């Protein structure tokens, strides 16, 4: 799987959104939407603004 690293802390708004915390390491479900990505971790999936992401490396 694809690895992406949090950069900042991000705190979910919405029922599909995934509170990360910086320095995480996610696995990319889906980023074909350029704002907001598709991301999994600890057997959840859920979606975080891309801003806050970079793909590794």
């Amino acid at each position: 799987k694809e690895l992406v690293l949090v950069l900042y802390d991000y705190q979910e708004k919405s029922p599909r959104e995934l509170t990360v915390k910086k320095g995480d390491i996610l696995t990319l479900l889906n980023s074909t939407n350029k704002d907001w990505w598709k991301i999994e971790v600890n057997g959840r999936q859920g979606f975080v603004p891309a801003a806050y992401l970079k793909k590794l490396d």
